[PDB]
């Protein structure tokens, strides 16, 4: 039974609002510069003000819905994308019976992991905007707001949105479910890296990776093959194809921007025409979406580290 | 051997500076508003009149360590990084590990070039972080972490290297971990003090002797109630170090006592407090041993009042 953060109860607070005919304004996280953590013309808007018929979830709560905005919370967002592949645990963190029509009182709740247990966090649905548009996390589908709201929820538990940026975890994700964070030096990898990744993905584990830098000015810089440096990616898959008379190990990556690697095994790359055309159809998706394949060899050369949250 | 953060090598950068006859200025963490933070320490009240000064500009003869690297040297300044500072205070009770994080062959005399290094735990390994010794100051004083001995600077510099690794000083405030301390050495366990285990005393004692890091705090139901002070001088929503357990004989029975330290360096006013009358009712030697009368942040409580007053105990087993 989850701890109520600051003793706020979603159900009793929603009822109070509904009965009063008001929308929730969270006294513990005001729509103020202190919630931002710091940029002109930021106005807080509810989804019901930006849209006539806002949806909480459209076509399922998926990684497609994870596009980073003007905030350096890549690790959190690559983590949420990874979490979408573990559907049962995603829907612990993101309660599904939440929407903008039934019982709508401008209030939402999420469950996070803090201090060896589940914590329930209540928020109001005012979200920072600039120019009629969400500043921070948004979905590919503009009528969809579950991920915008989830991110505000993490920001609340971290003190402000800015505290979400820069680090390799956040409050609500530290030792998630009481599991073991494991890290692999990709420059000295295990011989069975492919299997360890495949097993983790099958187990509903969370995997991400980054490219280390040697200068603060090189952070977020983009390589000649369109990788972003010092930037958390999701590992979203692995497959084996037969290429040039031998097995060929592939790894699938997703940039939390939602928009990619231009090297071997990239979306429009020529290696896909030298495999079983059936495999090209199944694997080579040609969408500018942040998600792409690399060979596992190219993966270990380009990136510094693999993280696995078991 | 530890990974060098941003590829920065202490020994070769230090010699470059000595050979140049300059003092190191870290190009990767400028003594600028950016190194401070974004809201409570961003551009514009707590940051008005901040001057960065090296300890050599603050003092005529600055020291790195004076009479040991000990918890009395951890006094929190105008920055809400209490979990970190309770962690570091806790870590001072594990000497072997403290001196892996704080390399001892550093000073302000021989080889001094305004550069220091510390090793932290990041991504399942040790990381070495280099800093210059320019520290934030206001009104002629350190703003953030300082020692009780004003000529001592190891802990001030340590907290600066944590700030660097975390992006800025502000990044160290608010949390129950920080970059360089997440899953320290492969280590965390949490006890609900309102439904505690029968053997809690023994769990704590074992952990303290293992050289584990122990800490505790009081939860709030209101954000405004953070850092509020109770009628018995406890601070709410505030990281404390657990630094000791003892059993004394009191009113015919064994009495279990726990020692806590406020990382402000300044205390519980109740039973077993510094000047509490209970002490005059146990063996005089145990009183001289245990009852130190110093406003230093550190005090005893009975384990019974501890579980009544505090919400949660963290144990980070190394
Ligand atoms: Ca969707
Ligand atoms: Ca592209
Ligand atoms: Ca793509
Ligand atoms: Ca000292
Ligand atoms: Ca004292």
């Amino acid at each position: 039974n989850a701890l109520k953060y600051l003793g706020q109860d979603f159900k009793t607070l929603r009822q109070q609002c509904l009965d009063s005919g008001v929308l929730f304004k969270d006294p513990e996280f005001p729509a103020c510069p202190s919630a931002l953590g710091y940029t002109q013309g930021i106005i807080w808007k509810r989804p019901t003000e930006l849209c006539p018929s806002p949806q909480f979830i459209v076509g399922g709560a998926t990684r497609t819905d994870i596009c980073q905005g003007g905030l350096g919370d890549c690790w959190l967002l690559a983590a949420i994308a990874s979490l979408t592949l573990n559907e049962e645990l995603l829907y612990r963190v993101v309660p599904r019976d939440q929407d903008f029509q039934e019982n709508y009182a401008g209030i939402f709740h999420f469950q996070f992991w803090q201090y060896g247990e589940w914590v329930e966090v209540v928020i109001d649905d005012r979200l920072p905007t600039k120019n009629g548009q969400l500043l921070f996390l948004h979905s590919e589908q503009g009528n969809e707001f579950w991920s915008a709201l989830l991110e505000k929820a993490y920001a609340k538990l971290n003190g402000c949105y800015e505290a979400l940026a820069g680090g390799s975890t956040v409050e609500g994700f530290e030792d998630f479910t009481g599991g073991i964070s494991e890290f692999y030096d990709l420059k000295k990898p295990p011989a069975n890296l492919y299997q360890i990744i495949r097993k983790a993905l099958c187990a509903g584990s969370l995997l991400g990776c980054s490219i280390d830098v040697y200068s603060a000015a090189e952070a977020e810089a983009i390589t000649s093959q369109k990788l972003v440096k010092s930037h958390a990616y999701s590992v979203t898959g692995v497959e084996e194809v037969n290429f040039q008379g031998h097995p060929e190990k592939l790894i699938r990556l997703r940039n939390p921007w939602g928009e990619e690697w231009s090297g071997a095994w990239s979306d429009d790359a020529p290696e896909w025409n030298h495999i079983d055309p059936r495999r090209k159809e199944e694997l080579d998706k040609k969408v500018e979406d942040g998600e792409f394949w690399m060979s596992l060899s190219d993966f270990v050369r380009q990136f510094s580290r693999l993280e696995i949250c078991n």
